[PDB]
């Protein structure tokens, strides 16, 4: 499978941690690795692949201009501005027809097969369903959504490239900012919802599993079809920590976040400049 992650250069040791919880996820699997690179220093690049299978064999580095969306928000203080390089993944990938994309605060910790033999159709994307933001009364209607078109969270997406590439996402991109920024609360993840929304797959919430979805341990909707989704069907497959308070900090009281120290600390290559962050 092809997976694809976005770092600048402060998010390299992360992404070798990210990365190597999918590879150990899926033994007797090929996993292409696609990095849309912001930024990463050779140096880190080098341990990165150093640190994957084959020695990094499998992990090509896709050179992004960050500056390439500098126009749109960034009032998120965790987020730098690499978090909008996925919306022109259409002209950084050729090779592949589908992708799995993962924000780089992720720990796969089960097999992601069901959810990327997930077939798509003429769906822009398959995404879990983000409790939190649709638990934000009125939200979604302020960026056009209707209350039964459910807001996806942007950190875990199966993603129909073929579909993409007949587009310019950037331009819709840019047009879609022009029309919301002044009420957008979450940057990309509001611009993927406001140019997808009614052409999207729902992934059950075992495949991106927030802080929201382990406290939710009252369902907004009565929809059948949202409470299959958002019940979470164990095991847990993706732990994602979005917010704030991140793995690789001090006292991170999140669900499942000693598994990050863990693969942290199995890495094969650990650079003295990554001993701080991990
Ligand atoms: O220093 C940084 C900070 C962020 N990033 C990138 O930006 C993504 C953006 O942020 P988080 O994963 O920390 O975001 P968060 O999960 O908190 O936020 C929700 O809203 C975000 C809005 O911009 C993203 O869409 C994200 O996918 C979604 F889950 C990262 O995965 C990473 O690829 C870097 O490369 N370096
Ligand atoms: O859609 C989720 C949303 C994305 C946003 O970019 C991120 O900063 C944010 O964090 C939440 C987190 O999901 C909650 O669990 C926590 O209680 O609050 C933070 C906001 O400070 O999540
Ligand atoms: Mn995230």
């Amino acid at each position: 499978m092809d997976i694809v992650f976005a770092a600048d250069d402060n998010y390299a040791a992360y992404l070798c941690v990210a990365a190597k919880s999918v590879e150990a996820a899926h033994p007797d699997t090929e996993i292409r690795f696609h990095v849309l690179d912001a930024g990463i220093s050779e140096a880190n690049r080098a341990a990165v692949a150093a640190n994957l299978r084959g020695g990094g064999g499998n992990i090509r580095f896709i050179d992004v201009n960050p500056e390439d969306f500098a126009g749109f928000p960034l009032n998120i203080r965790h987020i730098s501005i690499t978090t909008y390089a996925r919306l022109k993944l259409g002209e950084y990938i050729a090779d592949c027809d589908k992708v799995l994309y993962l924000d780089i605060d992720v720990l796969v910790r089960d097999s992601l097969t069901p959810l990327w033999d997930t077939d798509l159709g003429d769906n822009w994307l398959g995404a879990s369903i983000d409790l939190f933001v649709e638990r934000q009364e009125g939200y979604k209607q302020k960026i056009g959504m209707a209350d039964g078109e459910y807001y996806f969270n942007a950190g875990v997406l199966l993603i129909n490239l073929k579909k993409w590439r007949r587009h310019d996402i950037f331009k819709m991109s840019s047009e879609w900012v022009e029309q919301y920024k002044d009420v957008m609360q979450y940057q990309d993840q509001d611009i993927l919802n406001g140019l997808f929304k009614g052409g999207v797959c729902y992934a059950n919430s075992r495949f991106n599993f927030m802080p929201t979805n382990y406290a939710f341990m009252a369902s907004r909707h009565t929809d059948p079809l949202y409470r299959d989704r958002t019940n979470t069907v164990m095991p847990v497959a993706v732990s994602h920590y979005c917010g704030p308070a991140k793995p690789w900090h001090r006292d991170c009281t999140a669900w499942g976040a000693e598994r990050f120290t863990e693969l942290a600390g199995s890495l094969t290559t650990v650079p003295e400049e990554w001993r701080g962050k991990l």
